[PDB]
């Protein structure tokens, strides 16, 4: 069950642990599949667990940003309130100071000046590169996030969940998918770093009267795997940026196999109709449940 808040309960949460901190004016911000967020005295976002999952990569967003605060080339969001774990949630809330700006939407990148375009791209690729070259040593080991171990784990699930749902012949398909898959080494053998891992347009902050990129946010999903998963999350022509400008990137990064980049991507695009079985029965959208039943039903 996915929870919400009165704005009186968020700020009963703040005050238990924050009693000298005033609020003056909240309103929501976004919502997301994890978290609600809430925008307190104009200067802070405030997120705050829609469920238990949600708490635990609100807990590991607060971890990550602590261990690369100062690391990066492009603000990132500051931790400045932390809630506590409980029962139900592994960090209760956490408040950030707010970065100023809008996303960088396709439409936006698109309609700015190629000489912005191009300082956009560059941009980019000089945070990604100093993301990726992080010293991952300290770092805890189950952020390491194997793509091989991933791959055989999400097979299994989708034997457990659909055994009853698909037909013999069906299952038997999306096996053959999967091993095929797994037979690729293409996809498995990379050398990993920290890595965002949702790594797209909505995340990407810009300031307008500069017309250069301002910040870079929400970090809860961030791992240690492909640093190729970066640059596959802005290659959607329909939502993200597209291939031209993500080639920008990619050469400012001096990345030295775009072909691999290419077919991971390809991959990608095809494995959604399987994350989305996957993660909408674990978190009830049967929406996505079904629109990734279909999906596989056919191709
Ligand atoms: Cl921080």
């Amino acid at each position: 069950g996915m929870r919400t808040y009165t704005f009186d309960q968020v700020e009963k949460a703040i005050e238990q642990l924050y009693p000298d901190f005033t609020i003056n004016t909240i309103e929501i911000s976004g919502e997301g599949n994890d978290c609600i967020a809430y925008e307190i005295n104009r200067d802070f976002i405030f997120k705050f667990p829609k469920h238990s999952r949600g708490s635990t990569n609100l807990f590991n967003e607060v971890n990550i940003l602590k261990r690369i605060h100062n690391k990066l080339p492009l603000p990132i969001p500051e931790v400045v309130f932390t809630g506590m774990p409980s029962e139900t949630y592994q960090m209760s809330f956490a408040g950030f100071t707010k970065i100023k700006g809008v996303p960088l939407t396709p439409l936006l990148l698109n309609n700015l000046p190629k000489q912005s375009q191009n300082q956009a791209a560059k941009d980019l690729a000089r945070f990604l590169s100093e993301l990726h070259s992080i010293n991952i040593s300290g770092f805890k080991s189950n952020l390491v996030l194997d793509f091989r171990e991933k791959i055989n784990e999400d097979n299994k699930k989708i034997k457990k969940l659909l055994s009853r749902e698909l037909k013999g012949p069906q299952m038997k398909k999306v096996d053959d998918f999967y091993r095929d898959i797994l037979e690729n080494e293409i996809y498995f053998k990379y050398y990993p770093c920290l890595i965002h891992n949702d790594f797209s347009s909505d995340h990407i902050l810009f300031d307008t009267e500069k017309n250069t990129i301002c910040g870079i946010i929400d970090f809860g999903d961030a791992a240690i795997s492909d640093p190729d998963n970066d640059f596959i999350s802005l290659m959607e022509d329909d939502e993200e940026y597209g291939m031209e400008f993500v080639s920008k990137i990619l050469n400012h990064y001096k990345h030295k196999d775009i072909p691999t980049v290419l077919e991971k991507y390809r991959m990608k695009e095809k494995y959604w109709s399987f994350e989305k079985i996957i993660y909408g029965k674990e978190y009830g959208y049967m929406d996505w449940y079904e629109e990734g039943l279909n999906e596989i039903r056919s191709i």
